[PDB]
């Protein structure tokens, strides 16, 4: 699913992210456009072989199990599969977790390069929430 910007906010809305340790949902949004282009299936390859899934390009190094990166964590406890469905429900609880252990949304290089620092309120103008 490739979801517009609007639905993507409210969805994240409904799931708790807003202001989710701090981070409004305007980071959230800026976050999902940068790391997939708001779809679902986005998958890309890192160069220690571990893949990055979904939405927000959760990487399966640490946190979900793909059954084929050699001595990896799966701290979310999940098939990296479940993290491309068009429910981002997945998606959200594994984020929740990130965000929490410490370094925050830095976890995420493109919110780093991208949202961080930025006017992300923008990418919530015109939505209804
Ligand atoms: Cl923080
Ligand atoms: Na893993």
């Amino acid at each position: 699913k490739v979801f517009g910007r609007c639905e993507l906010a409210a969805a994240m809305k409904r799931h708790g992210l807003d202001n989710y340790r701090g981070y409004s949902l305007g980071n959230w949004v800026c976050a999902a456009k940068f790391e997939s282009n708001f779809n679902t299936q986005a998958t890309n390859r890192n160069t220690d072989g571990s893949t990055d899934y979904g939405i927000l390009q959760i990487n399966s190094r640490w946190w979900c199990n793909d059954g084929r990166t050699p001595g990896s964590r799966n701290l979310c406890n999940i098939p990296c599969s479940a993290l491309l469905s068009s429910d981002i429900t997945a998606s959200v609880n594994c984020a929740k977790k990130i965000v929490s252990d410490g370094n925050g949304m830095n976890a995420w290089v493109a919110w780093r390069n991208r949202c961080k620092g930025t006017d992300v309120q923008a990418w919530i103008r015109g939505c209804r929430l």
